[PDB]
């Protein structure tokens, strides 16, 4: 049926690491900042360090498993797991930290040509798991981290599920789940697909359209559900021409079948990226160690 997965798991040593500060903290649990510095190799690479019991160190090996298949520029690749008490997932530092974040703090100095390659570079990325099979099921502008203001990646993949066989279709159980996000069919009959994924592609790019807006902000959750079903969607941000908006639209169709394909969205977002004010008008857009390697350069 399915390709023999033949990546590799790297076991990294406590003693190879330089914990140096706390990144962020929270419901995930705690990622750090570091340097990485391999065997006697004369190299030191910056880190991002994540931990999360047995539960915790199931979740995040399943983690592990699933950011040790992926290989793309616009996904976060896996460095490798440190075997202590606690498993820590080893990443590439992110030095922006999250879009959403990102877009809120700079708001007054980010242009559509920004925001445009964004949108390429976060559907490159999903167009990438879905030739790998990966659903998501959490893609979101918190999810989406900055390596330089030019150069996007999603991460995240606590909920990611690897379809398998001739599977189509992933149907979840219980589980807290972002409700904003998702597409109806999965509020609903918790079926999650590729196609579910564009849904939470549209409401992320609604999340920078308006620099981190809160979709639905004040409804609760579970009205989502009643209010999708009566038609109602997210508003045109006000920088959104008719053209862009009407590209999230489709992304919230009820039929997943009319939503884009993540390579559709490259090709219509990558046309609008080469004339980005005709797309998205925006106030002032046209005025807007020694042994350290990126691990991007690190193969
Ligand atoms: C490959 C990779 C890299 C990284 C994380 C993950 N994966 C990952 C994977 N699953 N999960 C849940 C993850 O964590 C995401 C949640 C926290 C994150 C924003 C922290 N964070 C960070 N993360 C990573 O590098 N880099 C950062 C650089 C700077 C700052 C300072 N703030 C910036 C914005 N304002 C608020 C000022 C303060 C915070 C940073
Ligand atoms: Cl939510």
């Amino acid at each position: 049926g399915e390709a023999p997965n033949q990546a590799l798991l790297r076991i990294l040593k406590e003693t190879e690491f330089k914990k140096i500060k706390v990144l962020g903290s929270g419901a995930f649990g705690t990622v750090y900042k570091g340097l990485w510095i391999p065997e006697g190799e004369k190299v030191k690479i910056p880190v991002a360090i994540k931990e999360l019991s047995p539960k915790a160190n199931k979740e995040i090996l399943d983690e592990a498993y699933v950011m040790a298949s992926v290989d793309n520029p616009h996904v976060c690749r896996l460095l490798g797991i440190c075997l202590t008490s606690t498993v820590q997932l080893i990443t590439q530092l992110m030095p922006f930290g999250c879009l959403l974040d990102y877009v809120r703090e700079h708001k007054d100095n980010i242009g559509s040509q920004y925001l445009l390659n964004w949108c390429v570079q976060i559907a490159k990325g999903m167009n990438y798991l879905e030739d790998r099979r990966l659903v998501h099921r959490d893609l979101a502008a918190r999810n989406v981290l900055v390596k330089t203001p030019q150069h996007v990646k999603i991460t995240d993949f606590g909920l990611a599920k690897l379809l398998g066989a001739e599977e189509k279709e992933y149907h979840a159980e219980g589980g807290k789940v972002p409700i904003k996000w998702m597409a109806l069919e999965s509020i609903l009959h918790r079926i999650y697909t590729h196609q579910s994924d564009v849904w939470s592609y549209g409401v992320t790019v609604w999340e920078l359209m308006t620099f981190g807006s809160k979709p639905y902000d004040g409804i609760p959750a579970s009205e989502i559900s009643s209010i999708l079903e009566k038609g109602e969607r997210l508003p045109q941000p006000p920088i959104c021409t008719i053209d862009v908006y009407m590209i999230m639209v489709k992304c919230w169709m009820i039929d997943a079948d009319s939503r884009p394909k993540f390579r559709e969205l490259i090709i219509e977002f990558s046309k609008m990226a080469r004339d980005p004010q005709r797309y998205l008008v925006i106030q002032g857009d046209e005025r807007m160690m020694d042994d350290v390697v990126d691990a991007d350069e690190y193969l």
